[PDB]
């Protein structure tokens, strides 16, 4: 597998695994929502709104959107008094033959110029997975980040579970509105 269950509470499961040559573990969060797949797609489209629910987001803006792709700008906070780091993210929406929806996620540091006063997050990578249930949708959120930002790698690793846990919990509360 490589994976191992790291947390299970409030209906959410988070898996982690080592990635060779990195000091940061990859996570995979899992939750099941009473919503349709395209209800989560809408929320993930509304990047201007990330800051409203998505944890540790100080600010967010949609830069560009097509049918299949999107770019948004984020200013990230942190659980500790460290400088904020910002970044541009590329989402790519794919609908598989079976109605499963995959949103491929990718940091793109050079899309906009550096905003100086701020550290630019280096490449990140992962995806959301949205697969319909009889009555809802099964949600996967998986990310691996490389070294960068204002939070020591050793610190981000020891706290890596709280990112998908906090995100999925907030996306659940948020869809309920
Ligand atoms: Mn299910």
């Amino acid at each position: 597998d490589g994976w191992s269950l790291a947390k299970d509470a409030e209906g959410i499961k988070v898996y982690v695994r080592n990635v060779e040559g990195s000091p940061l573990r990859e996570f995979r969060g899992e939750v099941r929502l009473k919503a349709a797949a395209d209800d989560v797609v809408k929320v993930l489209r509304d990047a201007n709104a990330f800051r409203q629910w998505m944890p540790d987001v100080a600010a967010s803006e949609l830069l560009k959107a097509t049918d299949t792709e999107q770019y948004h700008y984020l200013d990230n906070s942190a659980p500790w008094p460290v400088s904020n780091r910002d970044g541009v993210y590329h989402f790519t929406y794919e609908k598989a033959g079976d109605g499963a929806i995959t949103v491929r996620v990718e940091a793109v540091p050079d899309y906009l110029p550096l905003r100086k006063g701020k550290v630019r997050i280096p490449r990140a990578k992962g995806q959301w997975t949205l697969v319909p249930d009889a009555d809802g949708v099964d949600v996967t959120y998986q990310m691996h980040a490389s070294p960068g930002g204002s939070i020591p790698s050793w610190l981000a690793n020891q706290t890596v579970v709280e990112t998908p846990f906090g995100t999925l919990k907030a996306l659940r509360s948020h869809l309920r509105q």
